[PDB]
């Protein structure tokens, strides 16, 4: 298997479950644009991490590098909500 | 002055849109809820407060004290993750 989409629909139905039990709801397209973010930017996540405050942390960290060294409009708008929120509910 | 339902459609409107640009949504009745919300433990805030990061830190105080005072039941799912979202428009 060579998709390109690859736990694509997995991420979005995670996703679309703990934003909707917080009363946010994020468009399909956009939550999938967020994922091929998350894996340019940090594809140990689904490998190696879990959903745990450290691990997030880190795909902040790697996220912030990201927009730093690229300018912050090569990055999805919802990035920096979806992470914020997303860090809130491991909180 | 707060009173009832006065201010909310126009509250509502302004919310979704300020949450929209950034591929959050909020149902307009999870929105109806958080302005209910928000005119309880801050009624100063449409009469006297700005749309700024000082003031909308005040209203997160003030939530966040009304929490303790009647407990993490009572308050809206929805309240903390748009605050929130609206804290970080604000930066
Ligand atoms: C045309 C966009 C305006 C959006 C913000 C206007 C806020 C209206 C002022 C609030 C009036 C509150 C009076 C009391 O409280
Ligand atoms: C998903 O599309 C998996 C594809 C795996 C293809 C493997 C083909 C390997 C061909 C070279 C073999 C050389 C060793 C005999």
């Amino acid at each position: 298997g060579v998709s390109g989409s690859k736990g694509q629909k997995l991420f979005v139905s995670v996703l679309q479950r703990l934003l909707s039990e917080r009363g946010l709801h994020v468009k399909e397209s956009s939550a999938i644009e967020f994922y091929q973010f998350l894996i340019k930017v940090s594809p140990w996540f689904p490998e190696e991490g879990g959903l745990n405050l450290q691990d997030w942390k880190r795909v902040g960290r790697e996220m912030k590098r990201y927009a730093a060294e690229h300018g912050t409009d090569s990055i999805p708008k919802q990035a920096a909500p979806i992470w914020l929120q997303l860090r809130e509910i491991l909180t």
